[PDB]
């Protein structure tokens, strides 16, 4: 795999979003990976619906958190609408998939990256954007304004984000706290520090859609 991977350069990443005060990061994270894999496999870059996963993923808890795995599993089971057809409201509402017409995209499953393994994460990212979790509760992370982020931060993962690239000393993360945070909405987190958890537990739980 290359030394640098940036899915934004390859046209596989939609504008950065802001999840607002709703703990829908899991769905935002899941949606980045879906948009990515559809671009890679179809050539088309579309925005897909976070709101639809928020409303319809019944393993998750809407605005009270949830699981990027289960959201990815839903899109492999049912599919996902375009964001335009099922726009984000920042509140969980009743599930409207059926009422919005045929799904706009569908994947063929969900694979987990072997956890606590930097290489395996990097091999996934080299193939497509990946959903990852990390510890975001620290002020250093909340107050991040640029540069390769090295912490301080523990490994108590509580936030779902999407890894859309990497380089020799970092993994490139797309956050869902709007453009006004980090590096135009992104963070570069240090890698290759020998911590099996990864900086901010970045190697805790990583998933990605499968599309044939
Ligand atoms: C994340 C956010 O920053 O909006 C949101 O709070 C969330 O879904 N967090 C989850 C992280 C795991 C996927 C690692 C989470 O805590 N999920 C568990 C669901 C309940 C909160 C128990």
């Amino acid at each position: 795999i290359p030394e640098y991977v940036d899915w934004r350069q390859k046209g596989a990443v939609t504008p950065v979003k802001n999840q607002g005060s709703c703990g829908s990061c899991w769905a935002f994270s899941a949606v980045v990976t879906i948009e990515g894999i559809i671009k890679i496999r179809t050539g088309n870059l579309n925005e897909y619906s976070e709101q639809e996963l928020l409303d319809c993923d019944r393993r998750s808890y809407g605005c009270n958190g949830g699981y990027p795995w289960s959201a990815l599993q839903l899109v492999a089971q049912y599919g996902i609408h375009y964001r335009n057809t099922y726009p984000y409201e920042g509140v969980q509402r009743y599930c409207r998939s059926r009422e919005k017409g045929p799904y706009a995209a569908k994947t063929d499953g969900v694979r987990q990256v072997q956890p606590y393994n930097e290489g395996a994460l990097l091999y996934s990212i080299a193939n497509q954007p990946v959903s990852v979790v990390l510890e975001a509760a620290g002020k250093d992370f909340q107050l991040y304004r640029g540069g390769i982020f090295v912490g301080p931060c523990g490994n108590k993962v509580d936030h779902a984000v999407a890894a859309v690239g990497y380089g020799p000393n970092y993994i490139l993360i797309k956050n869902s706290w709007g453009t006004g945070w980090g590096e135009n909405g992104y963070i570069r987190i240090k890698r290759g520090t020998g911590n099996s958890y990864g900086v901010c537990g970045l190697y805790t739980s990583s998933f990605y859609p499968v599309k044939n």
